[PDB]
């Protein structure tokens, strides 16, 4: 996963 | 390893440092606010933010240092002694938890940069002497 | 408040205390890794991801502990009750930590699943009778980049 | 020679005088104020602006005589004379450093032309007496050029 | 804060230090100096420049330094304890006001690069022995 | 001035301090190997590589050191200072040369990046208990 | 093995013992200049050069050195035996150093065919009894034929 925040 | 707690959220621990020991709530407080506020999004299996990651860790080091810290305070027999280390413990990494879990939880309910404007704006406010500081503090919104 | 630190990452506490406690690194041990493998990661202004912001905890959080724990020791008269913090800190905070970092450090290097699936994979070989036990362990290893179909497909 | 230290500021020690003692921080806190807002840039290879270049050396300047003072306070063999140079050194060049510092923070922070007024604003103020003077003292609202 | 007060002029306390304490005129005669080539700048209601503007907090820290020690010296008894604040004045920060006077006085007169490439210069050849050091040391132009 | 002797050969002194100080050879092994593979190369009038100039100095320094430390311990009669210089040669200035040595030499035969992938696999098996670690530990190979 | 540290840079052991004793400054006064004059190149990743690499270990092996010289004086407690170690420094292990030293600070900044020219006049020029010895020291460093190409 490529986690955005 | 140098790791400081506040970098990849783009603070620093002397930044911290910059509001005084007392702006802060209590530990428990902090904690009894966390879990007011978030702990749905703190007790699921979605990661939901960085903050939600740190502050779940926070949350449960404080508690592991209160375990150890009542096994040694309940242990002692010496009023003395005890107040030694609750003492120790409010000024060292007491005030440290207390640094973090605020900014952890005020990041997420007000945002890192209104969160970071108000830090500094309060450390001016409050190291102004009283005749000269406006009457009314910094406020977050 | 009843946190888990696993189960963000899609695990549980139960779950890795199905490995043995004698099957981690030591804590020592386990930071020189991190430090070995991670440490431009964990130092920088990046986030990088969620097993690296709990890790920097993790590490910060036993420093912490063993501040206040050697403070502790600093101040008993006794050499007995310094001996007994030390066996108190290693029963019963030092399992847990060497169980999370080991979990992120692994998961950093192979993946969450990998280590899911080698974590009930050894621990059902290590529980069997060593007479039954099959010779080879499992062991964690890395998935490649391209599959073979893949390396295949572009001759 | 005769420098004034604000006059490339636009300002004289005459007038930060007019600001009572006890207007200004302490040392300590204008130096906790100067790193948390202008650490990177003080510790910059860029000049920055004057305010900049200044508040270096005032800063350099505060540990020179710091380091000085606790060398003769060492050094004294009597306890009352060490706080005679306590004393002292708040009332006379601490009280100095405390406006120099206050000055340039200030300015940088809130702009020069405004910290000038708000500064003859406020030492009006606190000369009134209070039955006559107005319930909110004037308050201040949160890279330029310079010619030489 | 860790601040060079060189570095915003593009050099460092180590490399002013690479010159010999020998080197430096004397404050006295680094203060008349400043004074014959740069009074009227020094004290005029402008900028002029960074090194006027650093030349200018110098000097005063200077004399701040001094009124502190002479206020001092002028409470004390023994003639040898005023003589060993003189002598530590210039042992300390004595040696670092010469360098710091110097560089800024130097800039003004002869620029930043030729000051730099004249500073390594002269440290290399003050380090040659005697008997291999070349007859002309170098020169600022 | 602060060097560190690994940076320009893309290491550092905390990498090579994540290998345990038993893992090497004596310094006086590491010598003996460096002759054997390289002696006509370290004694030639060429660079032939960084690794070598390093490798040269190094040979060079541990000779300087043992000369001083031998001066020091046989000026000494005494045997409690005679052995303790040895304990500290052991303890301190040993090790760091066998790391060095050691970084060199394999280098100069595996190449860098197959020695910096070595180093950390073998600083994590030698760390997991016996009971879990893989049976064959990694080695340098081709 | 019977390494020269200079053989690698076209010169010798002996070659650089040319040069007196006295006419080089000290490892101290060589250290500050390697750092005024290097240090950015010293401390990068880069080889940058030779020289580099070369100069870089003999700065951490006078390092080693004198921390193990000052482990021995530290521990060494009558007056006359910490000055032992001193003196055998000086002696011996400096004097190296101070050779190997000025030789790669020297060629980095003049170049080895200059450097080994100005050390052997140099050697030849100390050598000349005063009488007859030349005013002017030889020095570390056509008009007709630059025009004429103009
Ligand atoms: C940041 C300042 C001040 C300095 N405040 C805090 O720090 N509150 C705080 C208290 C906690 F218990 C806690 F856990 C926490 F993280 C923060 C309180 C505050 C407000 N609001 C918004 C609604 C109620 C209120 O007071 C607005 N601006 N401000
Ligand atoms: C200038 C007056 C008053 C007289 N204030 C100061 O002088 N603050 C001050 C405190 C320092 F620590 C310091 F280093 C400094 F240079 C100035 C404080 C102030 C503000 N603000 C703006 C945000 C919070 C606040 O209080 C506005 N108007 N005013
Ligand atoms: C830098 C060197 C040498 C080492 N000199 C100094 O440093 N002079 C110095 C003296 C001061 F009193 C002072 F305050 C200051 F900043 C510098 C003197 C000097 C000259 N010239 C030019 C005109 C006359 C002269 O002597 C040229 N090159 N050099
Ligand atoms: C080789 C001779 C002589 C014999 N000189 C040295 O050996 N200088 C020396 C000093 C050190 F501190 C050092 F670290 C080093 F490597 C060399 C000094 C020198 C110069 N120059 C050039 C600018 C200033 C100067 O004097 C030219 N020719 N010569
Ligand atoms: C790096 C590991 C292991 C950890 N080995 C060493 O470190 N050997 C070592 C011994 C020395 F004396 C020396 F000077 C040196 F630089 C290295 C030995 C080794 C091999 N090979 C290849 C042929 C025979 C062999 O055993 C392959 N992989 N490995
Ligand atoms: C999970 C098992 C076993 C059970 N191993 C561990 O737990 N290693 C370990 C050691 C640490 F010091 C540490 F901090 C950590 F997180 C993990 C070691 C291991 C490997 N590899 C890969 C290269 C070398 C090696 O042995 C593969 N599979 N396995």
């Amino acid at each position: 996963n490529l986690y955005f925040q």
